[PDB]
């Protein structure tokens, strides 16, 4: 049996190699050329299976039911069912046979042609056809387009129709003052090795009507994957690049013709909005009259993807940034509907897909601000506007009294001579401070003593009824928020920064939305949502019913009061609840703090909107709360 032993081992290292791709090491397993022997020699075993699984694309062969027997005295037969992948899909129960040889001390295969695909004999070939999947398109939550494939317009020159001499040198200024392109740029583009005198060198996308045509200038029209929202919604619906071949070795069921998400939405749905390619994979006689179909299916284009987007609110909430740093996130509360994702300052995403210079794309990638994060996933310190939070789970383990007064003296204010030179700041020297006075001027010292009184253990018990450390249900990629680095603070003056939304807290602007939206729930937490079509998820008693009566009042009050931080947003004269922050940061950088700014806002006589605004590494004099009315007046008329 110690033979069969050896057959066993000499079939499942053949099958090895060929699942590695080592077509090389699976021939040298084979017996001598000859006719009940190898029915090729190695080098042209190697050149079949490279030319055949390479055409189909074939990653991933596994076998399973290995039998091996005996036929003759050194003569065993083999056999087992397979499975593999190619451009086409899986390709499943697979009958594969054949012998062995045991000569010397060593174990060989007969190789036969029937061990690339079943049935094949001496010289039959292998046909692929495929019909690439046109790919899906992304739409918002009222069917206009956000991603979508369609016609362009290339404009080029040919170098020929261009002219010699001076003749040349006005054409080409004529073309580069007509479509504001540099006059050295379209001489670095006829200049690449790869241009012959008479191609047609593609030189940009014309986006609009194209004027008049100078000597030379030509226009195409082309498909290709097309963004009407440009950077306004660049970091959420992403970009699609062209394939490579080592994506393809990754994934054989893409298009090696086609395109491919890189990021975003593009990338998070690559699977649902790709589709699947169609086509046929058959083996043929040595005439080429069709033996057998192994695989075929029709092509499926992709689906298309409704989100809650808006894309007016989209737009608007990204214009309002104006090119600054920062993000705004807008919702529907009752439900979780995601209105507006803006992260700015951006990319151009067309620009992007068409193939961008590498000179742009370096001064996206060196500009400090970083275009390419997507800010609305990115974990922040909340700020001030945490102060709701605290005092909501204040309310609810009875530690605030809405009515007691604490007498505040000054801007600056320690529990004790421990903390030594920290002191927590406040900006407005009011003596006689309640919840409403503090939430109406911002009081960081009213909320750090209440966080102190509370005491970490019923601080923590409030925290814990929120979305801390829950993965949302979104295809964003983003982490868990977190209440600080370890389970406990272990430090008075953390505790008391985390009251007013300092210390180590980490929430990105969607899950802040997600916990802000108790107060338009009466206490209940409502999950965010993307997809249009999914259903609404919950969270019930977060904070109690008592503390939210208590504290949007308040909230009106920042908006409507004389001296309320937000009390430029009564211009609007609609119903608002807000509440501003401020969290100052910077450690092991720049000796100049850097300071954030945040607003919070929603309708709270319908609970129709939510807007969660920030602007990151602010200028000075800027804030959120100067740039966030036009977006506010389009919420408020159309989510009632
Ligand atoms: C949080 O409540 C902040 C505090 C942590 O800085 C305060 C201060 C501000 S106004 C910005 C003053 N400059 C530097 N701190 C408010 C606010 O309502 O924005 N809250």
């Amino acid at each position: 049996t110690q033979a069969v032993e050896a057959g066993e081992k000499t079939v499942e290292q053949f099958v090895q190699a060929l699942n590695k791709g080592d077509y090389n090491k699976a021939a040298e397993m084979t017996s001598k050329k000859a006719a009940n022997k190898s029915a090729l020699s190695e080098k042209e075993i190697l050149d079949k299976y490279q030319n055949i699984y390479g055409a189909a694309d074939v990653k991933g062969l596994q076998i399973s039911n290995l039998k091996v027997d005996k036929k003759d005295d050194s003569t065993y037969s083999f056999s087992y069912k397979a499975k593999m992948n190619t451009s086409l899909g899986e390709l499943k129960d697979l009958s594969y046979k054949g012998t062995l040889d045991r000569n010397d001390g060593q174990t060989t295969i007969n190789w036969q042609p029937n061990l690339v695909f079943p049935e094949m004999e001496g010289n039959d070939k292998v046909s692929l056809t495929t019909q690439e999947a046109a790919r899906g398109n992304i739409i918002d939550r009222n069917g206009e387009p956000l991603a979508t494939t369609g016609k362009l317009k290339q404009l080029g020159v040919v170098p020929s129709k261009l002219g010699d001499g001076g003749e040349k040198t006005a054409n080409i200024k004529a073309i580069a003052s007509s479509f504001d392109l540099t006059e050295d740029a379209i001489n670095q583009a006829i200049s690449q090795s790869w241009v012959q005198p008479d191609y047609f060198v593609p030189l940009k996308i014309i986006d609009g009507a194209t004027p008049e045509l100078p000597a030379g200038a030509t226009i195409q029209e082309v498909d290709g994957r097309y963004y009407p929202l440009g950077e306004a919604a660049a970091q959420l619906i992403g970009y699609v690049g062209d394939i490579t071949a080592e994506d393809i070795d990754k994934n054989p069921e893409l298009s090696s013709n086609g395109k491919i998400g890189r990021s975003g939405l593009e990338m998070a749905f690559d699977k649902d909005l790709r589709g699947t390619t169609g086509g046929k994979l058959s083996i043929t006689d040595a005439d080429g009259v069709e033996k057998k179909v192994l695989i075929e299916h029709e092509v499926q284009n992709g689906k298309d993807i409704k989100l809650t987007i808006d894309a007016k609110a989209q737009k608007t909430a990204f214009d309002s940034l104006g090119g600054k740093a920062g993000s705004t996130v807008a919702t529907t509360p009752k439900t979780g509907d995601l209105l507006a994702l803006a992260s700015s300052p951006s990319y151009d995403p067309n620009k992007m897909t068409n193939g961008i210079s590498q000179e742009d794309y370096k001064a996206y990638e060196e500009n400090p601000e970083q275009p390419f994060i997507s800010r609305f996933a990115t974990g922040y310190a909340p700020g001030s506007t945490f102060k709701m939070i605290t005092a909501a789970i204040g309310l609810d383990n009875g530690t605030i009294d809405p009515n007691e007064v604490l007498t505040i003296n000054g801007l600056k204010w320690q529990k004790d001579s421990s903390w030594g030179s920290y002191q927590v700041t406040r900006v407005s020297d009011v003596s006689q401070v309640d919840l409403k006075t503090a939430l109406i001027y911002s009081d960081n010292i009213y909320t750090a003593q209440e966080t102190l009184k509370m005491g970490e253990k019923k601080f923590r018990t409030g925290l814990d009824k929120f979305i801390f450390g829950e993965d949302l249900d979104l295809p964003i990629s983003m982490n868990p928020a977190q209440i600080s680095n370890e389970d406990s603070f272990n430090s008075d003056i953390l505790l008391a920064d985390t009251g007013y939304g300092q210390g180590e807290l980490l929430i990105n602007p969607i899950q802040q939305a997600a916990m802000y939206s108790v107060f338009a729930n009466n206490g209940t937490l409502v999950y965010p949502k993307l997809i249009a079509d999914k259903e609404t998820k919950d969270k019930k008693n977060v904070i109690g019913e008592t503390a939210v009566q208590t504290i949007v009042p308040d909230l009106r009050e920042v908006v409507q009061d004389v001296n309320g931080t937000a009390h430029s947003l009564s211009a609007l004269g609609i119903p608002l609840a807000a509440k501003t922050g401020t969290a100052e940061i910077k450690e092991k950088q720049d000796v100049k703090g850097k300071e954030n700014s945040f607003l919070f806002a929603f309708n709270p006589d319908n609970q129709g909107y939510m807007m969660v605004s920030m602007l990151e590494n602010k200028e000075d004099d800027d804030s959120a709360t100067k740039r966030a009315s036009e977006l506010l007046q389009y919420l408020n008329q159309n989510y009632q």
